[PDB]
DNA sequence: GATACTAGATAG
DNA sequence: CTATCTGAGTAT
């Protein structure tokens, strides 16, 4: 096949999460192999982390409440048009009205692709348009044939066609190594460096407890990035949990010192971090997600960790519900490297750490693996062409 | 009697239910009869309703398992200790623990008043330390001499003490001054129930009112209380036509005629009395066995014959309710009051047409509503009661 | 069964 | 925490 346009909509806006990162790295594939790439996303609604990744240059705003006719031609110039997001149950009429009328304009002969990126239903029902979106689809994709989309909303909109194809969310792990990686002889050992959100199921609590019993016992230091400020620390308070908060802009105040509480910092870049990162000894990715919401997935903050050269520390459970993308074979069944983060037997987890903060050698050679398997996992080499072969069949 | 400190406690924290709207109406008499009142409460589990009622500008929160030297700073503090509920068996043991050590800390000198709004023996076992509780206590009260807390319970801890009896006093009174509407405004064919998602709240016995005789006739009706409980799997299941809306679109009611029920769960306390003294009429079938019957109303009951609506009953019950009079069973009074009987439920939907066509035959009844009501469970009557017991 | 009465997950 | 969502469990 040739070269075809593909105009990559976010019609909920730029979240700067997941979504935004995975439209970026569908553009810099589609682009890296011969493809005329725009980027239009519904300014309408805005956001926090609107910053966290370099888009500013390509991005292109519309308004849909508006500029609907800006937008109306965009989307209806190119071959392909792939739908990552749609409105949020909180847009005005006007916005959510103009986007239903896209779907009803868009030249028959552009090829529409809807990319199904939440889990729970919870989620998804909070979207609006999501229906009309996925009628008029020709493609959708999901992360799970057992999720909440597959089996709740799927069969309640089609009592009974379509075919939801599987993905993975795939990152250009080569570059991200190509341009972070680090000689061993400069990463503290000692720092244990964690990265998610202030949602419960990505597993900050936990972070907290294995710091206040092992890792800060031990004169390690922990820093906690990405919670952003929200009345889950209500909890976390008066739940009795000591922690230190950092803006962005407070982030060279960090106590990285023995006997200090958690360092938080509600928000990031990801090149930022990568750079943190890189020098880290040990990067914690803890989501315990539900098994009914995986299946071959790992999230973009798993994908970072082995990408810049750092210890991978997931959760055991995620490890064990995921099948790797070669063999079909479970995560945790495998030599990568990832320190599988145990729960229960934590002690286990923190002798694994131990193991390596003292042995330079083996670490080189526990991230080597761990890189590569990650790279053989999720690589946007592998994973964007196992979709685009969907896509165009 | 003079003048004291006060401090209701309420141990399982803000429920906002009947137990909440209790110590508010405790602290209003106290209050209103001189006497300095703090209203503590253990943040510990927060329940949903916490909005229902407005306390948020004086109830004091405290975690009874972090903040132990606070709770017993408070507690300490007054003459009379009032405990309303304990804390539940969902809780961690740093807060059953701590609450107990409270227990055992609380000055000899200050006089504990408990009181157990409780029924069932499941609901007088959902609780925790009420036993040390019951035990310090040096007055305790409870809603029927022949319930299980008197029954089963006492006795089962003490095979020596007094459990006087006692009314969720309401200050009927004020409510009116307030929403008592005139009737050129009481839209007669609206139909209001309230009370929450529980078998004896009668919320069945609603429902099939509304179909074989509210719809029909083109009335409309809403139900106001409705929480989607585990309890509510139980509507769906049966397959029942209703309409659910929150309270951020109460507007979007379809209130025009011949509609399934509209359902409003978890509703502002002061925002129901409002509609509902606008309404036509107010539905409460709490059809509680009678063992637990005694002369005790629900805030639900005097709330309606409150803001000047018609007061629809659940029959059984006037029938075991005894008059604060006379102590004479309630039903045999010209109330005013619609005893709804879920068997001749016609003969019901009559007394309400026969009143909601004479629109001067309705300002009359409602007349008999509020005095009938004000003289069986008015707080200058019962909190009088009560303070003369506590203070004895 | 009949009948009566009664919370874990997650997004913002 | 507060809000929207979903679909049994308990006891006799
Ligand atoms: O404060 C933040 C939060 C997240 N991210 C990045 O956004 C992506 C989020 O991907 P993932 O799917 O792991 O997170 P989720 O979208 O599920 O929140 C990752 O590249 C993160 O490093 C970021 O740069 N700053
Ligand atoms: O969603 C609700 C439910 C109830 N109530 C009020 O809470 C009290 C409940 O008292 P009652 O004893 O009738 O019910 P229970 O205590 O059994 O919940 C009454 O004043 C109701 O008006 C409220 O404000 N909002
Ligand atoms: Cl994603």
């Amino acid at each position: 096949m040739g070269s075809m346009r593909i105009c990559i909509f976010m019609a909920r806006g730029l979240e700067g999460c997941g979504v935004t990162k995975f439209s970026l790295e569908q553009r810099d594939w589609f682009i890296k192999n011969g493809h005329e790439v725009t980027l239009v996303y519904a300014k309408d609604k805005s956001f926090t982390r609107t910053s966290s990744h370099d888009h500013k240059s390509f991005s292109i705003p519309v308004i849909l409440a508006k500029e609907y006719d800006k937008a109306l031609k965009l989307v209806n110039d190119c071959d392909i048009l792939i739908i990552n997001s749609v409105p949020a149950t909180s847009v005005q009429e006007a916005t959510i009205n103009n986007y239903k009328k896209l779907l009803d304009n868009i030249k028959p002969s552009i090829r529409v692709v809807v990319y199904q990126h939440d889990h729970s239903v919870l989620s998804l029902r909070r979207n609006l348009g999501l229906e009309e979106t996925v009628r008029r689809a020709d493609v959708i994709f999901s992360h799970s044939d057992n999720g909440d989309f597959n089996k709740v909303l799927m069969k309640e909109w089609y009592p009974e066609a379509p075919t939801v194809y599987n993905f993975q969310p795939p990152m250009d792990i080569v570059k991200v190594r190509s341009t972070y990686w680090k000689d061993v002889s400069e990463i503290n050992m000692n720092i244990n460096r964690w990265i998610g959100r202030t949602t419960t199921w990505k597993g900050f609590y936990q972070m907290f407890d294995f710091h206040e019993k092992f890792l800060k016992p031990a004169g390690k230091s922990t820093v906690m990035e990405g919670l952003e400020r929200s009345p889950a620390f209500i909890a976390i308070k008066e739940k009795g949990i000591p922690y230190e908060y950092y803006g962005n802009r407070e982030i060279d105040k960090m106590n990285l010192a023995p006997n200090q509480p958690a360092q938080i910092l509600d928000c990031y870049i990801n090149s930022e971090m990568l750079e943190r990162m890189s020098k880290s000894g040990f990067g914690y990715q803890l989501s315990k997600l539900n098994q009914k919401y995986l299946q071959r997935s790992l999230e973009y903050t798993h994908l970072e960790l082995g990408a810049c050269g750092t210890i991978p520390v997931f959760w055991k459970s995620t490890g064990e519900n995921l099948k790797f993308r070669v063999d079909n074979t479970p995560l945790t069944s495998h030599d990568s490297g990832i320190i599988w983060f145990d729960e229960n037997d934590m002690e286990s987890t923190f002798e694994r750490i131990k193991e390596l903060s003292s042995d330079r050698a083996l670490y080189d050679r526990e991230r080597e693996k761990a890189y590569e398997f990650l790279y053989q996992h999720q690589d946007s080499s592998f994973c964007f062409k196992e979709q685009f072969d969907i896509i165009t069949k």
